[PDB]
């Protein structure tokens, strides 16, 4: 629930996901949905991870991804843009960005 965190909801899990792929996923989301942010290239995402760190035998749904921004203002800008845009996509499939 940190001020600089958002949750990325609905990204399918993958057995071959790694840190590089997660960084690329966030950049793909920005480029697919938020062209002014993409052009400016000043989203300073600091850490990106699935939560929790393990996928349990009880879990039924893909884990959220927590994205921690360097700037709280930028977290909030992305959240506001997502909410106003409505449908936000990753390879044409809907995802959600929400507060942590």
């Amino acid at each position: 629930g940190a001020m600089g965190n958002l949750r990325l909801i609905g990204v399918p899990e993958s057995d071959v996901e790694n840190g590089t792929k997660l960084e690329n996923t966030l950049q793909d989301i920005i480029q697919e949905n938020f062209p002014n942010l993409a052009r400016q290239a000043n989203v300073q995402i600091q850490e990106i991870q699935r939560t929790p760190q393990r996928y349990s035998s009880r879990r039924a749904t893909p884990r959220h991804i927590i994205v921690r921004f360097t700037k709280v203002e930028m977290k909030e800008k992305m959240l506001r843009a997502a909410r106003e845009k409505g449908r936000v996509t990753l390879k044409g499939k809907p995802i959600r960005l929400t507060v942590d």
